[PDB]
Protein backbone atom coordinates (compact mmCIF):
# COMPACT_ATOMS: atom_id res chain seq x y z
CA UNK A 1 0.00 0.00 0.00
CA UNK A 2 1.64 3.60 -1.05
CA UNK A 3 1.79 6.24 1.95
CA UNK A 4 0.65 3.99 4.60
CA UNK A 5 1.56 6.85 7.01
CA UNK A 6 -0.73 9.17 5.15
CA UNK A 7 1.82 11.88 4.78
CA UNK A 8 0.69 14.93 2.70
CA UNK A 9 2.44 14.59 -0.42
CA UNK A 10 3.74 17.33 -2.90
CA UNK A 11 3.74 17.30 -6.41
CA UNK A 12 5.75 18.72 -9.45
CA UNK A 13 3.93 18.12 -12.72
CA UNK A 14 5.96 19.08 -15.76
CA UNK A 15 4.15 20.97 -18.62
CA UNK A 16 3.62 17.63 -20.48
CA UNK A 17 1.84 16.18 -17.27
CA UNK A 18 -0.31 19.26 -16.54
CA UNK A 19 -2.56 18.86 -19.42
CA UNK A 20 -4.61 15.65 -18.69
CA UNK A 21 -6.11 16.68 -15.36
CA UNK A 22 -8.28 13.75 -15.14
CA UNK A 23 -5.02 11.43 -15.40
CA UNK A 24 -2.59 13.49 -13.01
CA UNK A 25 -5.46 13.44 -10.45
CA UNK A 26 -5.43 9.41 -11.24
CA UNK A 27 -1.16 9.48 -11.01
CA UNK A 28 -1.27 11.39 -7.28
CA UNK A 29 -4.12 8.44 -5.57
CA UNK A 30 -1.51 5.44 -8.05
CA UNK A 31 0.96 7.30 -5.11
CA UNK A 32 -1.49 7.07 -2.13
CA UNK A 33 -1.86 10.87 -2.12
CA UNK A 34 -5.14 10.40 -1.39
CA UNK A 35 -4.57 8.57 2.28
CA UNK A 36 -3.29 12.07 3.82
CA UNK A 37 -6.67 13.49 2.61
CA UNK A 38 -4.72 16.72 1.12
CA UNK A 39 -2.12 17.52 -1.36
CA UNK A 40 0.08 19.98 -2.59
CA UNK A 41 0.66 20.77 -6.64
CA UNK A 42 3.30 22.83 -7.64
CA UNK A 43 2.75 24.00 -11.05
CA UNK A 44 5.81 24.18 -13.86
CA UNK A 45 7.53 26.93 -13.94
CA UNK A 46 6.18 27.79 -17.44
CA UNK A 47 2.80 28.00 -16.27
CA UNK A 48 0.71 30.86 -15.29
CA UNK A 49 -3.35 31.52 -14.28
CA UNK A 50 -3.18 34.67 -15.66
CA UNK A 51 -0.99 37.86 -16.72
CA UNK A 52 -1.32 40.18 -13.80
CA UNK A 53 -3.72 40.63 -10.62
CA UNK A 54 -3.33 44.43 -10.81
CA UNK A 55 -7.18 45.22 -12.52
CA UNK A 56 -9.00 43.00 -9.38
CA UNK A 57 -9.63 45.65 -7.08
CA UNK A 58 -13.06 46.62 -8.33
CA UNK A 59 -14.29 43.41 -7.39
CA UNK A 60 -17.86 43.16 -5.52
CA UNK A 61 -17.53 41.36 -1.90
CA UNK A 62 -21.26 41.81 -1.25
CA UNK A 63 -21.59 40.17 1.94
CA UNK A 64 -18.13 40.24 4.21
CA UNK A 65 -18.24 37.78 7.38
CA UNK A 66 -16.90 39.10 10.25
CA UNK A 67 -16.01 35.71 12.06
CA UNK A 68 -16.92 35.68 15.58
CA UNK A 69 -15.81 32.98 18.18
CA UNK A 70 -17.07 31.56 21.29
CA UNK A 71 -15.52 28.76 23.37
CA UNK A 72 -11.57 28.36 24.18
CA UNK A 73 -8.53 29.05 22.51
CA UNK A 74 -7.98 25.55 21.54
CA UNK A 75 -11.31 24.66 20.98
CA UNK A 76 -14.30 27.16 19.46
CA UNK A 77 -17.15 27.93 17.34
CA UNK A 78 -17.46 31.16 14.87
CA UNK A 79 -20.50 32.34 13.50
CA UNK A 80 -20.38 34.61 10.56
CA UNK A 81 -21.96 38.18 11.35
CA UNK A 82 -22.71 39.71 7.79
CA UNK A 83 -20.99 43.15 6.96
CA UNK A 84 -21.91 45.85 4.58
CA UNK A 85 -20.43 45.55 0.84
CA UNK A 86 -17.03 46.35 -0.12
CA UNK A 87 -14.64 46.10 -3.14
CA UNK A 88 -11.63 43.90 -3.00
CA UNK A 89 -9.59 47.21 -3.05
CA UNK A 90 -11.49 48.46 0.18
CA UNK A 91 -11.06 44.74 1.64
CA UNK A 92 -7.33 44.93 0.86
CA UNK A 93 -7.03 48.62 3.00
CA UNK A 94 -9.01 47.24 5.46
CA UNK A 95 -6.76 43.77 5.82
CA UNK A 96 -3.48 45.56 6.21
CA UNK A 97 -4.88 48.18 8.33
CA UNK A 98 -3.55 48.43 11.91
CA UNK A 99 -6.32 46.31 13.44
CA UNK A 100 -6.38 43.33 11.24
CA UNK A 101 -2.86 43.28 9.88
CA UNK A 102 -0.30 40.31 10.20
CA UNK A 103 1.81 40.96 13.39
CA UNK A 104 5.29 40.70 13.29
CA UNK A 105 6.57 37.27 13.30
CA UNK A 106 9.99 35.21 13.10
CA UNK A 107 8.54 32.85 10.46
CA UNK A 108 5.43 30.25 10.20
CA UNK A 109 5.62 28.29 13.00
CA UNK A 110 6.41 31.50 15.04
CA UNK A 111 2.77 32.88 13.18
CA UNK A 112 1.01 29.75 13.88
CA UNK A 113 1.45 29.60 17.53
CA UNK A 114 -0.09 32.93 17.94
CA UNK A 115 -3.27 32.23 15.73
CA UNK A 116 -3.90 29.37 18.28
CA UNK A 117 -2.91 31.56 21.54
CA UNK A 118 -4.91 34.78 19.72
CA UNK A 119 -7.58 33.85 17.31
CA UNK A 120 -10.69 33.84 20.00
CA UNK A 121 -10.37 37.53 21.05
CA UNK A 122 -10.36 38.75 17.58
CA UNK A 123 -12.58 39.11 14.68
CA UNK A 124 -11.70 38.97 11.20
CA UNK A 125 -13.46 39.95 8.05
CA UNK A 126 -13.36 36.87 5.30
CA UNK A 127 -14.56 37.41 1.78
CA UNK A 128 -15.94 33.95 0.94
CA UNK A 129 -17.73 31.82 -1.23
CA UNK A 130 -18.19 34.83 -4.15
CA UNK A 131 -19.21 33.06 -7.71
CA UNK A 132 -16.44 33.70 -10.02
CA UNK A 133 -12.88 33.13 -11.63
CA UNK A 134 -9.38 34.76 -11.84
CA UNK A 135 -8.41 32.24 -14.31
CA UNK A 136 -7.58 33.64 -17.61
CA UNK A 137 -9.87 32.13 -20.60
CA UNK A 138 -6.36 31.23 -22.37
CA UNK A 139 -5.03 29.28 -19.84
CA UNK A 140 -5.55 26.13 -20.72
CA UNK A 141 -4.25 23.91 -17.80
CA UNK A 142 -5.85 23.48 -14.72
CA UNK A 143 -8.49 26.27 -15.28
CA UNK A 144 -10.42 25.79 -12.56
CA UNK A 145 -13.38 27.39 -14.52
CA UNK A 146 -13.07 25.08 -17.40
CA UNK A 147 -12.70 21.12 -15.32
CA UNK A 148 -15.51 18.60 -16.28
CA UNK A 149 -18.58 18.83 -14.30
CA UNK A 150 -19.53 17.07 -11.26
CA UNK A 151 -23.06 16.35 -13.52
CA UNK A 152 -21.03 14.61 -16.39
CA UNK A 153 -19.18 12.33 -14.53
CA UNK A 154 -22.51 11.21 -12.65
CA UNK A 155 -23.65 10.73 -15.90
CA UNK A 156 -20.80 8.74 -17.31
CA UNK A 157 -20.31 6.71 -14.14
CA UNK A 158 -24.34 6.02 -13.58
CA UNK A 159 -25.49 7.23 -16.87
CA UNK A 160 -28.15 9.09 -15.35
CA UNK A 161 -28.68 12.98 -16.67
CA UNK A 162 -29.24 15.58 -13.84
CA UNK A 163 -30.07 19.00 -14.22
CA UNK A 164 -27.13 21.28 -11.82
CA UNK A 165 -23.98 23.15 -12.80
CA UNK A 166 -20.75 23.61 -10.87
CA UNK A 167 -18.96 27.04 -10.95
CA UNK A 168 -15.65 28.08 -9.22
CA UNK A 169 -15.73 30.42 -5.99
CA UNK A 170 -13.21 33.35 -4.93
CA UNK A 171 -12.52 33.29 -0.98
CA UNK A 172 -10.44 36.91 -0.53
CA UNK A 173 -9.06 36.50 3.28
CA UNK A 174 -6.97 38.05 6.09
CA UNK A 175 -5.08 37.38 8.87
CA UNK A 176 -7.09 35.03 11.36
CA UNK A 177 -9.41 34.55 8.90
CA UNK A 178 -10.23 30.98 9.48
CA UNK A 179 -12.08 27.90 7.81
CA UNK A 180 -13.48 25.43 9.90
CA UNK A 181 -13.50 21.72 10.39
CA UNK A 182 -15.22 19.72 7.38
CA UNK A 183 -15.14 17.77 4.24
CA UNK A 184 -16.82 19.03 1.08
CA UNK A 185 -20.37 18.89 0.03
CA UNK A 186 -21.33 15.26 -0.75
CA UNK A 187 -17.38 14.47 0.35
CA UNK A 188 -16.65 15.65 -3.23
CA UNK A 189 -12.55 16.39 -4.05
CA UNK A 190 -11.86 20.57 -4.18
CA UNK A 191 -9.62 21.76 -5.16
CA UNK A 192 -8.07 25.19 -4.50
CA UNK A 193 -5.53 27.84 -6.34
CA UNK A 194 -3.84 30.92 -4.13
CA UNK A 195 -4.18 32.99 -6.48
CA UNK A 196 -1.70 35.85 -4.78
CA UNK A 197 -0.62 37.55 -1.15
CA UNK A 198 0.14 35.47 1.76
CA UNK A 199 -0.02 32.03 3.00
CA UNK A 200 -2.96 29.52 4.18
CA UNK A 201 -2.27 27.02 6.56
CA UNK A 202 -3.92 23.46 6.62
CA UNK A 203 -4.95 21.13 9.33
CA UNK A 204 -6.22 17.25 7.45
CA UNK A 205 -7.34 14.21 8.80
CA UNK A 206 -7.13 11.00 6.82
CA UNK A 207 -10.37 9.85 5.53
CA UNK A 208 -9.51 6.64 6.30
CA UNK A 209 -9.36 8.33 10.44
CA UNK A 210 -11.97 10.42 9.70
CA UNK A 211 -14.34 9.13 12.42
CA UNK A 212 -12.33 9.36 15.09
CA UNK A 213 -12.28 13.51 13.99
CA UNK A 214 -16.18 13.14 14.33
CA UNK A 215 -15.99 11.32 17.93
CA UNK A 216 -14.00 13.62 19.39
CA UNK A 217 -15.78 16.96 17.87
CA UNK A 218 -19.32 15.38 19.53
CA UNK A 219 -17.11 15.35 23.15
CA UNK A 220 -15.77 18.70 22.57
CA UNK A 221 -19.66 20.61 21.31
CA UNK A 222 -21.86 17.90 22.79
CA UNK A 223 -24.98 20.61 22.52
CA UNK A 224 -24.32 20.73 18.86
CA UNK A 225 -23.82 17.16 18.74
CA UNK A 226 -27.52 16.24 20.12
CA UNK A 227 -28.80 19.06 17.65
CA UNK A 228 -27.94 17.27 14.42
CA UNK A 229 -25.95 14.21 13.94
CA UNK A 230 -24.09 15.81 11.17
CA UNK A 231 -23.50 19.59 12.71
CA UNK A 232 -19.89 19.59 11.18
CA UNK A 233 -21.38 19.91 8.47
CA UNK A 234 -22.14 23.72 9.88
CA UNK A 235 -18.75 24.58 9.18
CA UNK A 236 -18.44 26.02 12.48
CA UNK A 237 -16.41 24.16 14.90
CA UNK A 238 -12.22 24.37 15.38
CA UNK A 239 -10.32 22.33 17.25
CA UNK A 240 -6.63 22.98 17.70
CA UNK A 241 -3.13 20.83 16.75
CA UNK A 242 -2.52 20.94 20.43
CA UNK A 243 -5.95 19.46 21.27
CA UNK A 244 -5.89 16.91 18.66
CA UNK A 245 -2.61 15.81 19.65
CA UNK A 246 -4.12 15.61 23.05
CA UNK A 247 -6.30 13.13 22.08
CA UNK A 248 -4.45 10.81 19.87
CA UNK A 249 -6.38 11.80 16.32
CA UNK A 250 -3.70 11.29 13.08
CA UNK A 251 -3.84 14.70 11.16
CA UNK A 252 -0.78 16.62 8.90
CA UNK A 253 -0.04 20.50 8.48
CA UNK A 254 1.03 21.96 5.84
CA UNK A 255 0.96 25.68 4.36
CA UNK A 256 -0.18 26.74 0.60
CA UNK A 257 1.91 29.70 -0.61
CA UNK A 258 0.81 31.88 -3.63
CA UNK A 259 1.16 29.73 -7.17
CA UNK A 260 0.75 26.68 -5.63
CA UNK A 261 -2.57 24.08 -5.73
CA UNK A 262 -4.17 21.92 -3.18
CA UNK A 263 -6.47 18.93 -3.99
CA UNK A 264 -8.62 17.59 -1.41
CA UNK A 265 -9.74 14.35 -1.16
CA UNK A 266 -12.90 12.60 -0.50
CA UNK A 267 -13.97 12.44 3.25
CA UNK A 268 -10.64 14.75 4.18
CA UNK A 269 -11.80 16.83 6.53
CA UNK A 270 -9.94 19.79 7.06
CA UNK A 271 -9.18 23.37 8.69
CA UNK A 272 -7.17 25.87 8.66
CA UNK A 273 -6.41 29.64 8.24
CA UNK A 274 -4.95 32.50 6.24
CA UNK A 275 -1.34 34.50 7.05
CA UNK A 276 -2.39 38.38 5.60
CA UNK A 277 -4.63 39.45 2.80
CA UNK A 278 -4.85 36.40 -0.14
CA UNK A 279 -7.38 35.51 -2.71
CA UNK A 280 -7.84 32.21 -3.53
CA UNK A 281 -10.45 30.29 -5.74
CA UNK A 282 -11.72 26.75 -5.21
CA UNK A 283 -13.98 24.35 -6.59
CA UNK A 284 -15.75 20.75 -5.80
CA UNK A 285 -14.94 17.96 -8.68
CA UNK A 286 -15.75 14.58 -8.44
CA UNK A 287 -13.92 10.86 -10.24
CA UNK A 288 -14.89 7.61 -10.40
CA UNK A 289 -13.79 6.62 -7.01
CA UNK A 290 -15.64 9.10 -5.44
CA UNK A 291 -18.60 7.57 -6.58
CA UNK A 292 -18.49 5.47 -3.24
CA UNK A 293 -18.05 7.85 -0.88
CA UNK A 294 -21.02 9.92 -2.48
CA UNK A 295 -23.01 7.05 -1.81
CA UNK A 296 -22.09 7.55 2.07
CA UNK A 297 -21.73 10.58 2.90
CA UNK A 298 -23.77 12.17 6.16
CA UNK A 299 -26.23 14.90 5.96
CA UNK A 300 -27.69 17.07 8.00
CA UNK A 301 -30.75 17.83 7.86
CA UNK A 302 -31.47 20.01 11.07
CA UNK A 303 -31.65 22.74 8.76
CA UNK A 304 -28.40 24.58 9.34
CA UNK A 305 -26.34 23.60 6.66
CA UNK A 306 -27.97 24.92 3.77
CA UNK A 307 -26.46 23.93 0.47
CA UNK A 308 -26.46 24.43 -3.26
CA UNK A 309 -29.16 24.01 -5.63
CA UNK A 310 -26.71 21.24 -7.50
CA UNK A 311 -26.32 18.67 -4.07
CA UNK A 312 -30.26 18.15 -4.47
CA UNK A 313 -29.66 15.82 -7.65
CA UNK A 314 -26.57 14.37 -5.66
CA UNK A 315 -28.54 13.19 -2.74
CA UNK A 316 -31.87 12.32 -4.66
CA UNK A 317 -29.83 9.88 -7.43
CA UNK A 318 -27.36 8.23 -4.59
CA UNK A 319 -29.19 8.90 -1.67
CA UNK A 320 -32.61 8.07 -2.66
CA UNK A 321 -33.54 6.78 1.17
CA UNK A 322 -32.12 9.87 2.76
CA UNK A 323 -33.48 12.16 0.03
CA UNK A 324 -37.42 13.17 1.32
CA UNK A 325 -35.50 14.18 5.35
CA UNK A 326 -33.09 16.08 3.64
CA UNK A 327 -35.07 17.63 1.51
CA UNK A 328 -37.23 19.18 4.41
CA UNK A 329 -34.37 20.10 5.93
CA UNK A 330 -33.71 22.07 2.67
CA UNK A 331 -37.34 23.58 3.07
O1 LIG B 1 -9.84 28.49 1.41
C1 LIG B 1 -10.78 28.38 2.29
O2 LIG B 1 -11.23 29.25 3.14
C2 LIG B 1 -11.51 27.08 2.39
N1 LIG B 1 -11.29 26.17 1.29
C3 LIG B 1 -11.63 24.91 1.36
O3 LIG B 1 -12.16 24.38 2.38
C4 LIG B 1 -11.37 24.08 0.16
O4 LIG B 1 -10.75 24.60 -0.80
O5 LIG B 1 -11.79 22.88 0.26
MG1 LIG C 1 -11.58 44.88 -10.76
NI1 LIG D 1 -13.03 22.58 1.89
ZN1 LIG E 1 -27.38 20.12 10.97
Amino acid sequence: AQNPNCNIMIFHPTKEEFNDFDKYIAYMESQGAHRAGLAKIIPPKEWKARETYDNISEILIATPLQQVASGRAGVFTQYHKKKKAMTVGEYRHLANSKKYQTPPHQNFEDLERKYWKNRIYNSPIYGADISGSLFDENTKQWNLGHLGTIQDLLEKECGVVIEGVNTPYLYFGMWKTTFAWHTEDMDLYSINYLHLGEPKTWYVVPPEHGQRLERLARELFPGSSRGCGAFLRHKVALISPTVLKENGIPFNRITQEAGEFMVTFPYGYHAGFNHGFNCAEAINFATPRWIDYGKMASQCSCGEARVTFSMDAFVRILQPERYDLWKRGQD
